[PDB]
């Protein structure tokens, strides 16, 4: 999937621009944003 190394302070900051660009998931984990494409 398309994991971000971006500090998911929480998993709806990375979610937002993931599922806006194609990643219907986007879940914090271990520090980076893991969005799973749409």
């Amino acid at each position: 999937g398309v994991i971000i190394n971006v500090k998911c302070k929480i998993s709806r900051q990375c979610l937002k621009p993931c599922k806006d660009a194609g990643m219907r998931f986007g879940k914090c984990m271990n520090g980076k944003c893991h969005c799973t494409p749409k």
